[PDB]
């Protein structure tokens, strides 16, 4: 499955809108009262404003194709210093062969452009903000990770409970999506920023929708 569109709370509407419209362009945003959304290829996250008193921030993976890593990490660094780790300013995951790279954006969420080597198609033509395929990461940080990795389970979605860790990161998906199922607490990986509860909304592909709420409960809507 795909996501058709996630919302994502932020502090920061609208230094967000600035970035992502000067990022994307006018043509992939549309402003609302107290909210806006972005397209990235076939899915759309919407941010709308937080609760005064939060911060919230996630970390949200934009797949690209398999040949559009080096102009794609180019690209990401016209939006802010790319972000590092082992003092790398990229990544190679063997598990999912693929490279990756990272900014932040206004409100600390860490985005990454992850390029699937053999789990995306290759586009033979120059990269740009309209070449970004959908969203191939986002995380599902929980206040239980056993209850939610049953109801996704439910909502279809590839899990092996056997193998589900309740105190640590459990990747659950396939091909070119995997939502990013733990626990709150440690830091993500080329950031500063440790896992914390935050609201959202999910819709999938295959008409299934959940929410995490503030206390980190992972709810099927639909
Ligand atoms: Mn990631």
């Amino acid at each position: 499955a795909s996501i058709k569109q996630l919302t994502l709370y932020t502090a920061e509407l609208d230094r967000m809108l600035a970035f992502y419209t000067n990022m994307l362009g006018a043509q992939h945003v549309h402003e609302q009262a107290d909210a806006f959304t972005i397209q990235l290829g076939v899915s759309q996250i919407q941010f709308r404003a937080a609760a005064d008193g939060t911060k919230p921030f996630y970390h949200i993976a934009i797949n690209i194709a398999a040949n559009h890593f080096q102009e794609g990490k180019a690209w990401l660094s016209g939006f802010g210093e790319l972000l590092t780790e082992n003092d790398e300013d990229q990544a190679y995951f063997p598990f999912f062969n693929a490279y990756s790279c990272y900014v932040e954006d206004p409100s600390g969420n860490i985005i990454e452009l992850i390029s699937r080597q053999q789990a995306a198609p290759v586009l033979d033509k120059p990269f740009s903000a309209d070449q970004l395929l959908s969203i191939g990461e986002i995380n599902i940080t929980t206040s239980d990770v056993e209850q939610a990795a049953t109801r996704l389970k439910q909502a279809e979605l590839p899990v092996k409970l056997d193998q589900i860790e309740p105190a640590g990161l459990n990747f659950i998906g396939a091909q070119d999506l995997f939502l990013l199922l733990g626990p709150p607490g440690r830091r993500w990986l080329f950031s500063e920023r440790v896992a914390v509860i935050y609201p959202l909304q999910m819709e999938l592909d295959n008409g299934v929708s959940l929410a995490i709420t503030e206390t980190g409960e992972l709810v099927i809507l639909e």
